[PDB]
């Protein structure tokens, strides 16, 4: 019956509430160990079965370092073993003073907040570790022949004569004496033992005008990093070969060569604000030119002493653009484990057609200006050498790039490739298939200019067995992977089989496809890392009510029944923090829309709730593709401010409407070509359901708040439902889809020329006449340095608001990119949110 | 008791502001300007003169070239309104969507030009040639002279070019109007307008793809020169031809500034095409950092009797500019003597406390060459009696204000001396006219021998220095003000504050027998005048606080034997004063004496329909910076209608010209030296407290402070230093960190940062955010995103500091505006926002 009134605090009152909420949280940000490597110990006398390597922030450190824990052979059943974190590196400052533009932008794109060592490459046979640290390259050795340290060793720096940063370092799998890196947009190798360095590619001239120097080798460009989650542009061949009678060893690297010549240039302000300068970006806006791309092959020869004797740039016998004319993007690439084939995952520009293509090294010839030498090379390419399209995925929705492709070893003289593949477009749910392609030879004259027909290189599919099926998903994106045991014929995977609210670890046979066994405990969402010996796994898991823990599990039982190996709790890497007394978990619910679609939501109930009270409500919204807000995992680290709102007496509602992920392609596909037009309808149905079910929602006092897609929908809510939403707080909103990039926008909306109606309807800056004529209903927030949702979106929205004579409030975070990382900015944002709601969320 | 302003809806405030601004859009940029008088030489015709000018008549959406006919006789008992005749037949001078090239766009911003169309023209009276920019190209037309006077609009002929990109700063050759000059891609060109021959004279710009590796320009005024020294050209035609060639060839000369910006810091400012998401690069000398390396050079070319360009030559000083003039940081001004015998330059040191006027004979310049032997031969051939002459030197412990008045007389006494009129402020601390005679005595120099000049090298003996004016008032010599000299009558016409600092008047004094100064303009108005070169007629553009501007033509009439006492007789009107709206109430000017016994002027907009015993919420509208006077007897309804609008809603509006403001002498302006922020607020608070005591209707518990640029800076300073005086601040385009501002402005008033760490720290509001309010809705920041003078950086940095100090703030940005709000939608939104912020938050 009655309306609850939030206590109005002074600004300094709100500062103390926010500072207190964070400072006395009873939770620490990014404390979990990660990037796990299991190594077996081979001392029968010793007490430890394994050493476990990982990245983590040890006790009395402010930065990530390389750590190990000892896994004992036996544990007391009636006792909880907390593994001690041992340092690998002796008192070593990995972080630079107070990063370069290259390292800074990479941390923004990989969503990395923590300081210090953020990744390492590891070679198990040799026990070599390789990593970036102190704006240089370092390495150390542990296990293998050398044996296991019992105290922190000092990491050996790798000296260079190169100018500028050495990026994306990787150990050569065939010979760990060698590693690769990118320097000034070109691929280099070095011998880590001898210290010899050698440039392999010569794309980057190093010209004074950078915009006249538009080619790179081995580099993932802006859209590939930001929209396709690929951070490398080169891949070591896993094997050596032995061509020529001189006894030389050949090592190979597949790399993407890019030319950004025709790609539009935008300027984004640089983080040194006092310098009043911008950085230049090759930013493909929707409908404009993406980079020109090709796959190429770098080869070098080595003697028995490890000297680099010769190097060669090799390219496809006919141009990439001739062989693969419909390919806009290379999503992924790699090699078969025998090095027999390079492979690439190719996408068309509409992102409705994917090909998995094998490329034999024999299809690549030496790069040359000499047309006669090139023709001699092309004449020598055998007729039986060709690309093989071993898999093709087609959809009328869009291809989500799935990272799961596992090719099995071939027999000698076998013209088939068996592989595991995650495929969503077949059933509309991402599932594991065992595929057998026949490598069909047509015979090709590579000396003639090439024009591929329909189904050029297309391999017959002899067999395609569903290992999984149903209205749930195998997780195949954004870090999710499979692990394959070829001894037991088992594939381990993560999925939503038990519930869309929880990630679980599962195992199924790929030989006798049948029973799926769950390996993780229901009531938690799990993120797992499996030992390459399939004897142990780590689970990073949480629930809405329980902060995250990291536990080590032993897979135990008879070796003759590997599918039914039992997960046994073994030891803890990190115990769950106490759920704070001031923190009240949200409650997950579900409802059916008027169209009988099931939606999940969660509610943060006003704290110390009294009956007969209607409370002012904040609808917290993301609502975009590739994200699920509502699941059974701990929200108090990333979304503490929602608990803070509930503590002051706001109800907080979160709805996963149509367009959100982990519900299949059809569910996500509801927003195709009509972003903005359907998401608000589901949000309002959720709000009305929560009001009817729970009874404490004041529908006369609803705020809408979100960031990025959530900022976009906050403005759309005020435009389409001005009687529902009293106020909107729009953080980093997309306001004009024509200003957003190719990779994201075209996937969901097509190009502007093909979807004028959708682009117009979905661009909030073109509908400012429908925004409120009353002041204090709209707050816009934006990081000045945002390289994803450019400040331009807010600038253009403001320009339109002025033209339409509409009021607005604005806050800028001058030192922030897309997400607020600095504590002062984060606190100021939260204080501003509390102040805006207390002053302006009224009936 | 407390008056409460009526609370309106946002759309209510939009209606009030939209209604108010109909009047301003009727009168703003309506005045004709850039006047040229030409006498008619036809006794049969009814007109004594044709008067050319720029104007936007009612209906037109752009400025065009116009003329009016001045009749020989007028009815004494009738007011003649002159007809505005078009020169150009249905011609769009404005480009498509009013989108100018970056060069033309930035020049309009720096010259404060609001109108579209033709904004300037070059005129050659003998030939009747007009030359002007239009439609991102160059045009010309002819009228008067040999050709005779048009009776209907002619079509302007475009000048064809093979040059790529804009042709900037076009000028007619005074010696030969067949030739004109222009700048193309940072180099000086000349062209023959009759033949169409074009020739590049300078080769500073390599045209490299990396622009930052291409840092030299010729003929160009750089960023600080345009923004802070009010100079928009970097070259000067020699007014005469010479004939030193024995093939009967004619030599024409151009003096030009060559600059090297190699060492100057680079900043990026967003470009006005927001959707392109790009910036333009600027060579921005921040205070304490490097200015451009500069030199004066000489471009020569030879022409035959048929007007063909036979040859060209780049010439430079026989010893480097940096050797001859080692303490010179800036070229303020340059030109020639009327006979072309000497180039001259006005040089400033880096502290801007030492100015030199220097003659440079063309003989001191030798051909540019890489060949060291040829250079030494050239240097040896320079006569020993050729040298620079420092004819005048101004020194001060305050600062040099660059005065545009330097009038060299022809050398009618002989070659040993130069007589000149000069405006000088540092001598008495008030800007006054002096007649100076310098002695030009050759020391004898071997120019092939290197020499480092000592103190007072080239310094001329001063034979005579007569004060033509004196007292505690100013001759106006800056920002458009000039003198006119009639050498027949020995009279100099000037504008000044002799009658009152509140009014500009036209005056005349003899430079032969300096004595009585005669005022030619009517008291009770401030006048802006244009004098005929024949001294028979003048125009006055004039207004008062109560009367909108009019433009009247006056005849100077009376006996020719007594020219000093010629009567100004009203002849005709170019523009009558508009009717004021009924709800426009003029502000009231007052003065008061500070506790230190300094007289300060202010004005008050009284709340409309004021009732006694009521205290009203108050807006202190502030600029408070150097080079500006807000309080004078001129019409404020064009630029400051919004102050009347505030008064109509029941706000009191107060304006105080504190110490630091101009038109009160160097000592008064000098009060803020090395301590910007620290004295201006004290005077603002004394003014406010005086107005509250004198007028009795000021609620001192409800005062807002509001200003733009220096006024934005002082709005923040008021909130920091006087938080109990100012309930709210609205800070527009504030300077928040003086260390981020430029060399020319900041060093003049504040020295370099290393010499004035205390003053820079105390005056930088972004470094004192801890003292800004912990209560919301006391601070509104406004800034144009594209501001190329007060960079958005100032607001961005202030916000970054406010966040770190945990302070609340409100922010509005004008994404499509540079420094000043030019778009009507932006202007309306600003004024609506101002009224909303005051109605909601100016309380208690
Ligand atoms: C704003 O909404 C934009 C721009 C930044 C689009 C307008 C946006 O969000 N774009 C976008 C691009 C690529 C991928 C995504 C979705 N990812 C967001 C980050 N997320 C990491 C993550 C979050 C929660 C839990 C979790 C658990 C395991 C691994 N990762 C995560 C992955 C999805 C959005
Ligand atoms: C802001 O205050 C800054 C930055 C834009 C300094 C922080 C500023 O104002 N700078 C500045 C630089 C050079 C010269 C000036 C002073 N001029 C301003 C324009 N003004 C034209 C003018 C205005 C009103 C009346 C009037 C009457 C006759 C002639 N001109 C004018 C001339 C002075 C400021």
């Amino acid at each position: 019956a009655a309306r609850f009134q939030v206590q109005k605090h002074s600004w300094d009152g709100l500062r103390s509430i926010i500072h207190g909420s964070r400072k006395y949280s009873g939770l620490i940000v990014n404390k979990a160990p990660h990037d796990f490597q299991f190594v077996q110990k081979t001392d029968e006398s010793g007490p430890h079965s394994h050493r476990l390597y990982y990245l983590g922030m040890p006790y009395g450190s402010r930065e990530n370092s390389l750590l190990y824990s000892e896994i004992p052979k036996k544990v007391r059943k009636e006792a909880l073993l907390l593994l001690s974190w041992k340092q690998m590196l002796d008192h070593f400052q990995a972080t630079p003073h107070h990063y370069s533009r290259e390292e800074e932008l990479l941390r923004e794109r990989k969503r990395l907040g923590v300081f210090g060592i953020t990744s390492y490459d590891f070679h198990s046979e040799s026990g070599l570790f390789l990593f970036q640290a102190s704006n240089s390259l370092f390495h150390c050795r542990d296990g293998g022949k050398n044996g296991f340290m019992v105290s922190p060793m000092k990491p050996l720096e790798i000296k260079t004569q190169c100018s500028g940063p050495r990026m994306d370092p990787k150990i050569c799998p065939a010979d760990p004496a060698f590693f690769s890196f990118i320097n000034n947009s070109d691929l280099w190798v070095a011998n880590i033992e001898t210290g010899e360095e050698r440039r392999l590619t010569f794309c980057h001239q190093g010209l004074s005008n950078v915009l006249d120097d538009p080619k790179s080798a081995g580099v993932a460009t802006f859209v590939i990093q930001e929209e396709f989650d690929r951070f490398t542009g080169y891949w070591w061949c896993p094997t050596a070969s032995w061509e020529g009678s001189e006894g030389l060893k050949t090592l190979r690297i597949l790399y993407e060569e890019v030319d950004e010549s025709e790609v539009e240039v935008i300027h984004v302000p640089s983080p040194a604000l006092e310098e009043r300068k911008t950085d230049s970006y090759r930013y493909p806006r929707t409908g404009s030119k993406n980079p020109k791309i090709a796959l190429k092959l770098a080869e070098f020869q080595t003697d028995s002493q490890g000297k680099i004797v010769s190097t060669q740039e090799k390219e496809l016998v006919q141009p990439f653009s001739s062989l693969f004319p419909k390919v806009e993007y290379i999503a992924r690439a790699g090699w078969t484990r025998d090095g027999k084939y390079a492979w690439a995952m190719f996408l068309d520009r509409p992102q409705q057609w994917l090909q998995l293509v094998l490329l034999p090294p024999a299809l690549f010839i030496p790069s040359t200006e000499n047309e006669e030498q090139r023709l001699a090379s092309a004449r020598a390419v055998p007729r039986n050498v060709q690309p093989y399209v071993v898999y093709e995925e087609v959809t009328n929705v869009w291809i989500n790039v799935h990272d799961i492709f596992y090719p099995f070893p071939q027999s000698e003289g076998e013209d088939e490739l068996c592989f595991l593949r995650a495929n969503e477009c077949k059933t509309g749910f991402c599932h594991l298939y065992k595929v057998t392609a026949v490598l069909k030879s047509q015979g090709y004259d590579w000396s003639e200019p090439f024009s591929p027909g329909e189904d050029e290189f297309k391999c017959p599919i002899k067999e395609e067995i569903a290992l999984t099926s149903g209205e749930w998903e195998v997780l195949a994106r954004h870090g999710s992977k499979i692990w394959v045991n070829e001894e037991t014929k088992l594939v381990y995977f993560q999925g939503t089989k038990d519930t869309p609210l929880e990630h679980h670890l599962y195992v199924v046979s790929y030989e006798a496809a049948g029973e799926i066994v769950r390996l993780t405990t229901p009531g938690f969402s799990h993120s797992c890392s499996m030992s390459q010996n399939f004897d142990m796994f780590v689970s990073h898991y949480s629930s809405v009510s329980t902060p995250p823990c990291v536990h080590v599990y032993k897979l135990s039982g008879p070796d003759d029944d590997p599918l039914h190996k039992q997960p046994r709790f073994w030891a803890s890497m990190m115990e769950a923090a106490s759920c704070p007394p001031d923190y009240v978990p949200p409650e997950i619910f579900h409802f059916h829309t008027r169209s009988d679609v099931r939606l999940y939501g969660m509610i943060y109930k006003p704290h110390a709730l009294q009956p007969g009270k209607k409370h002012p409500t904040v609808l917290f919204v993301y609502g975009g593709p590739q994200v699920q807000l509502v699941n059974n995992s701990f929200k108090g680290i990333k979304y503490l401010r929602l608990n803070t709102l509930a503590s002051l007496g706001y109800a907080v509602v979160v709805i996963d409407g149509r367009g959100s992920c982990q519900r299949g392609l059809r569910f996500e596909g509801a927003l195709k070509n009509q972003m903005g037009q359907v998401e608000i309808e589901d949000q309002v149905e959720g709000l009305q359901f929560v009001a009817e079910k729970y009874g404490f929602i004041d529908l006369s006092r609803v705020a809408i708040h979100g960031w990025s897609y959530g900022g976009f929908l906050s403005l759309m809510g005020l435009i389409h439902k001005p009687q529902v939403f009293k106020v909107a707080i729009a953080g980093a909103p997309v306001t004009v889809w024509m200003a957003y990039d190719t990779g994201y926008t075209e996937r969901y909306m097509d190009v502007p020329e093909n979807n004028q109606h959708g682009y117009e309807a979905g661009s909030v800056a073109l509908h400012v006449e429908k925004l409120p004529n009353e002041p204090n209903r709209l707050l816009i927030l934006h990081g000045f340095l945002d390289e994803n949702v450019h400040f331009f979106h807010t600038n253009f929205l403001v320009s339109q608001l002025i033209r339409a004579g509409k009021p607005y409030q604005l806050q800028i975070y001058p030192n922030e990119r897309h997400s607020i990382r600095c504590p002062e900015s984060g606190e100021h944002y939260e204080v501003t949110l509390l102040h805006f709601l207390q002053e302006y969320l009224h009936h």
